[PDB]
């Protein structure tokens, strides 16, 4: 089997991407944030505290004839951005772009943190990291991809995120028309439950490539590119008027400035992030100070190849017995 679904930016800055998912019988369609940095499929629901729902579409398990309470099960998650949610668990039929899993754990939110309430466009998350990170207790549950894997033509999914435009998540096949050149594959460590890999280096604009190992994660659920402070400093030094603002909480720059591209290495291959992908607009409405899309990972404890980086590539998440990641230009 295969599946293919379009993923759409939630706003004009590409802050996140939403993908429609069918849950239950008859289908209830929710727009979920596909997140290769986490491993829970959770949704706003009829069980979510009423004051914490503000425009989201909810899943109502009682209206699904295929929903079954996973008795005794609870879940609770906190994300790198300080946001959180928790609740109980149902199993139900979940379909993405034509690909159907029966018995998928659907984690129903009883509580969500403010950041989720305040974002009316995201109805929940669909985790695509490794199932070892799944928070369901007492019995850890599998991700949608893990459940689908054996049925797929090939045990892979691909992320093709758009810049200020829709893109595509495919399951079970590689669309050879969706990228240029070749796909370069690179090793993955699953020790922390992430799609963790090591970049071979970077360049700033037309500058020379610096060969240096950068360990980080391919995370579709993180907006920006978070890299070591040395790398980030070298980038912003090439933007006149850029500076790190402790009050804003990262590098900002005047939008009259021209942003250089940023290149990262995948083995001997090179992915070029155009300068425009690094502009995240005014820090506040009317401000001439713009927020940067490359920021320091210091104090995150891990480097994150978030949407800023991933949307410059066609990315293969290869779930073979030994997982690997593939990157192509596009």
């Amino acid at each position: 089997s295969t599946g293919s679904a379009t993923t759409t930016p939630i706003d004009s800055l590409d802050d996140a991407y939403i993908t429609p998912v069918q849950i239950g019988t008859p289908a209830q369609t929710l727009n979920l944030d596909f997140d290769t940095g986490s491993s829970d499929l959770w949704v706003f629901s009829s069980e979510t505290t009423a004051s914490e729902v503000d425009g989201q579409t909810i899943y109502t398990p009682s209206k699904s004839t295929t929903a079954k309470l996973l008795s005794g099960a609870t879940w609770s998650i906190s994300y790198g951005d300080g946001s959180s949610s928790s609740g109980d668990v149902y199993t139900d039929t979940v379909s993405v772009g034509g690909l159907t899993v029966t018995g998928q754990a659907v984690e129903s939110a009883k509580k969500v943190s403010s950041s989720f309430t305040e974002d009316s466009t995201i109805d929940g998350l669909l985790g695509l990291a490794f199932s070892t990170l799944n928070t369901v207790s007492p019995t850890q549950q599998k991700t949608f991809f893990d459940n689908a894997k054996a049925s797929l033509d090939s045990p892979v999914f691909t992320a093709d995120l758009g810049y200020h435009a829709p893109g595509t998540y495919n399951f079970g096949f590689i669309d050879t028309t969706a990228y240029t050149g070749s796909i370069t594959y690179t090793a993955v460590s699953t020790k922390q439950g992430f799609w963790e890999w090591t970049s071979t280096g970077y360049a700033v604009g037309s500058g020379t490539f610096k060969s240096t190992s950068i360990d980080g994660i391919a995370d579709t659920g993180t907006t920006l590119l978070y890299l070591p402070a040395t790398v980030v400093s070298a980038y912003w030094a090439q933007v006149s008027g850029a500076k790190s603002s402790s009050s804003v909480g990262g590098y900002v720059f005047p939008c009259s400035a021209t942003l250089p591209s940023f290149t990262f290495g995948v083995g001997s291959a090179r992915i070029v992030i155009p300068g425009d992908y690094i502009d995240f607009g005014p820090i506040s409405t009317g401000s001439s100070s713009c927020f940067g899309g490359i920021q320091s990972s210091a104090g995150i404890g891990i480097n994150i190849f978030g949407d800023v980086a991933l949307k410059a590539a066609f990315v293969v998440f290869n779930g073979a017995t030994t997982p690997t990641l593939g990157f192509a230009s596009k």
